[PDB]
């Protein structure tokens, strides 16, 4: 297809021109094996070995025996594993520095509380500002010309995270299905008290993902909590356990609304219990956030794990520069 | 005591002076038999036979064999029964006229919806106005400079009564404990989603009334729903069944908050299922309302039945301005 032109353009000059020809054949056919491999070898020329590996891994899900994809994948498979371990070791060092401090830190922890709420509600379309959120939570008075539902989403997030820190973070034992339901009972209670802390009774759609049928959610959630308390999950890096825990819940999509908000809270329950600070996926990252969750449905969870790992590093880089 | 002066003042002139004089010995001792009886004879001179009968009935709970109380009560007792039946027959006739009408009536039914909400919340101290309530429910936008809890009280009342008319009024069958919990789940859900639709876990005080202990609320409520579906309750006048239904739920006091709001809604479920319109206890009546409930704890529930009967007549008188 236009892949033949992408190669011709790349053959002597035209790097930025060739980049668009590759994406065009990818838009016109996202399972075009030859375009994925070639794009893979192309992005490796710009030192983007992680993207190249995604492309060879993607091309081998379509055609498992493709010789040009296999030869490059076998090389890059262990290299990307090393590259990803190194990033998690950087994150571990920044967590040591942050967990080796106080009063100057307390001013950041207070600022991040409202800033967390602001992004977790804004990532779903809530129009309230940080200043309007501070008013709602400090004063307990309503903000003019903004809906009551938007302001109740804020009261719920505050209540949910107050319950987690009060009842769940410093608790000894296994995470139950009832703990997930208690978080959701507060996240959504002030908005929809009938559905809050109760599973989906209907079948829905999330982008292009069709989650399990309501008849299967309870069996799928008992399998999820087993996994949270499983020895395999305890041996994973806390950043990887937190990201997978988020993805599996958001995959199950057990509630009508508040699944991303609950998942983002559960994700932070994990991190905090492992000594990491709570992280925040900013409202500007919705496009990336949704792309890497879609990528995980397609077959590759790694881009979402790296997405969470970059979110944790920016959180740690905020606590370290304000010290 | 000062009862001897109350009698001396009444003996030749001083009617208004002996009234405050009679109430002093009642404040100084509310179980003073002679005082109650003299007072009963006294209030009967002003043609207040219902109050006199309350006083002789009160005096005979203290001293069952008091000859002056017995002679006067054996007389008032069937007379008050006749007087109370006559009022319930007036109410029955006004209900026929109201249920024999349209467009001029529809103008009142819409106005009374926001009016019941305004009074059911205002009676508990809610500062929102009728105009602010119309905005909250019509627009779904918050009212400036008024708390979010006050506005969530309104969203809950609306949701609760929307559920009753939609799911309970025109339903065939027995009233269950779950129907009471579903009304309370909406009444309080937007304010307190953790306690909404859930019984009291602690022992509380309501004025001077100590309701049942949390261990006994479930047994006390199963006895309460049995009575709602009992043949004895079906044979009572709907005004008397509605008033007793209210008093029994509020005596039990099964929830931490929202008991009076739920009881007033249940009271109107009863009336509406019997063809009566929904009634509204106005915010100005909180003092009387609580006095008659205090009297029902003290032994006589007739003053509360008459209170509800006067509330139903004012509701019917309003609807009858259409003819
Ligand atoms: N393709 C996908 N597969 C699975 N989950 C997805 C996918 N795309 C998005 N999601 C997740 O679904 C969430 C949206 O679900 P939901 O409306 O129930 O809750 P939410 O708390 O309002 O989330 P948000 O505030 O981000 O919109 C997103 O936040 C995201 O985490
Ligand atoms: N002495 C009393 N004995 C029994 N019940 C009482 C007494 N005084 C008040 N009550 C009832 O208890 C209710 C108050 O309880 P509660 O706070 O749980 O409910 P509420 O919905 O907030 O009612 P309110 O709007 O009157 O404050 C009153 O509405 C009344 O019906
Ligand atoms: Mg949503
Ligand atoms: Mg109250």
């Amino acid at each position: 297809a236009a892949l033949n032109q992408a190669l011709e353009m790349k053959r002597q000059g035209k790097r930025e021109k060739a980049q668009k020809l590759f994406m065009h054949a990818l838009k016109m056919d996202p399972d075009f094996v030859d375009a994925l491999t070639e794009f893979g070898i192309f992005s490796e020329e710009d030192k983007d070995i992680i993207q190249a590996d995604y492309l060879y891994t993607r091309a081998l899900t379509i055609s498992p025996y493709h010789e040009k994809a296999l030869v490059n994948r076998d090389r890059t498979l262990p290299l990307v594993e090393e590259i990803d371990q190194r990033y998690f070791s950087i994150i571990d060092s920044k967590v040591k520095k942050v967990m080796s401090i106080n009063s100057a830190l307390r001013r950041v922890m207070e600022e991040t509380y409202y800033h967390h709420i602001y992004h977790t509600v804004a990532i779903e379309g809530n129009t309230l500002t940080l200043s309007e959120i501070r008013h709602i939570l400090e004063t307990r008075y309503a903000v003019p010309g903004k809906s009551l539902e938007e302001q109740n989403e804020v009261i719920g997030m505050h209540a949910a995270m107050k319950y987690i820190n009060t009842t769940l973070v410093s608790r000894i034992g296994s995470v139950t299905i009832s703990d997930v339901l208690e978080i959701h009972r507060r996240v959504l209670g002030y908005v929809d008290p009938v559905e809050a802390g109760r599973f989906r009774t209907t079948q829905v759609l999330v982008g292009h993902h069709i989650p399990p049928h309501p008849q299967d959610v309870e069996k799928q959630m008992q399998e999820f909590v087993q996994w949270l308390n499983s020895e395999e999950a305890m041996n994973l890096h806390p950043v990887e356990f937190a990201a997978l825990a988020h993805y599996k819940l958001v995959y199950i999509h057990p509630f009508i609304d508040g699944n991303g908000r609950t998942s983002r809270l559960l994700m932070n329950l994990i991190l905090m219990q492992a000594g990491y600070p709570p992280i925040t996926i900013r409202k500007e990252q919705r496009s990336d956030y949704y792309h890497v969750l879609e990528a995980a449905n397609e077959g590759d969870v790694r881009p979402f794990i790296r997405f969470i790992a970059k979110c944790t590093e920016t959180t740690l880089d905020t606590l370290l520069f304000a010290t």
